[PDB]
């Protein structure tokens, strides 16, 4: 299994269509929420892929 994970929101980032980080709001929302897994995802690919 595993539903909900970082790989999958940032997969729409890095290569994949709009998961967790990619949805309507949600998109770079992710992080600036208040869950974990949502706070990687922009925080892990928003961050890196906008410094870099």
């Amino acid at each position: 299994g595993g539903i909900r994970k970082t790989r999958e929101t940032e997969r729409l980032r890095r290569q994949l269509l709009e998961v967790f980080w990619g949805q309507d709001h949600k998109v770079d929302f992710i992080l600036q929420r208040e869950p974990y897994c949502r706070d990687i995802n922009q925080l892990s690919e928003a961050l890196l892929s906008l410094n870099f």
